[PDB]
């Protein structure tokens, strides 16, 4: 690419985000005074821990829909082989979930937006893994200590998806290509906003390796405990990206298809 062509790459991208925004940030910041009181606090502790589980997964499954969606617009990932697409998107999904969850983290207050109002990670205690929920507010507090810009968010997420070292790419050098156009862009973005700073700041790959690996631990847990209730009542979706042996779901393949 050029100059132009980068800068174009960077409207684009930003584009394809604010597309598919679940959440506007202004509708996220609108409602930090809308917290959940003691009471509301108690309820959710004492909901049955598959009956958290169920809704979260399905406020979870909601948030990776607008990821498929975000990475159908985003520039040159359709053009890659579906097998490749299913792979970015089942390895991928949930890391953008979580940077973009820190949009919806107050770090004033450590509470976070969830199911209309603003709680506190002992909102989540039910689920009983704390340790994850504890890593997932650590993650976005880290992430909101560097202020991202919506468009730097846009950018950045690109990047989380379109990630060349995922095991299984049949093309492997068409994802680096675009791996490397959309780090351009990127660098264009922070370079031209005074904003390169963040670069040493942001957290190593790694990290979100180890989000996503404990999840998928903490998954394999209830599911032992709970198996009827993952197959009668976690979402099609969610099972074929996480659960073993849950890809015999093919719901991303119509996702990808269906304009
Ligand atoms: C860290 C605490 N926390 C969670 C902790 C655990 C958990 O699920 C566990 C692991 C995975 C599934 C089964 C059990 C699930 C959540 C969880 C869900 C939400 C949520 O969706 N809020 C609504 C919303 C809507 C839009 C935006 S947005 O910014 O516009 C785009 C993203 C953000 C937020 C908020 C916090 C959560």
């Amino acid at each position: 690419a050029s100059l132009t062509e980068i800068e174009h790459l960077v409207q684009s991208v930003c584009k394809s985000y604010r597309e598919t925004c679940q959440l506007r940030l202004e509708d996220l910041l609108r409602q930090r005074s809308n917290i959940f009181s003691r009471e509301e606090v108690t309820g959710y502790q004492r909901k049955s821990m598959w009956e958290m589980w169920e809704r979260c997964a399905h406020h979870l499954t909601e948030a990776i829909q607008y990821v498929v969606e975000f990475a159908k617009r985003l520039s040159g990932f359709m053009e890659l082989c579906q097998n490749d697409q299913i792979v970015l998107l089942k390895a991928g999904a949930m890391e953008v979930v979580l940077v973009r969850m820190c949009r919806a983290y107050n770090a004033d207050n450590r509470t976070v937006f969830f199911e209309g109002k603003y709680g506190g990670m002992e909102l989540f205690r039910a689920l009983g893994c704390s340790e994850l929920i504890s890593s997932i507010f650590d993650f976005s507090h880290s992430l909101s200590a560097l202020h991202f810009s919506e468009d730097e968010i846009a950018l950045y997420t690109a990047l989380v998806l379109i990630n060349a070292h995922r095991p299984g790419l049949q093309e492997k050098r068409k994802v680096e290509q675009l791996q490397y156009n959309l780090e351009l862009a990127f660098h264009h973005h922070l370079c031209k906003t005074h904003r390169q700073s963040i670069l040493a700041k942001l957290p190593p790959k790694g990290k979100l390796r180890s989000l996503c690996s404990q999840h998928v631990e903490r998954l394999q847990i209830f599911q032992h405990l709970h198996p009827i209730v993952v197959q009668a009542a976690f979402p099609p979706l969610y099972k074929e990206l996480f659960s073993g042996g849950g890809e015999k779901h093919k719901i991303l393949h119509r996702l990808l298809q269906d304009s």
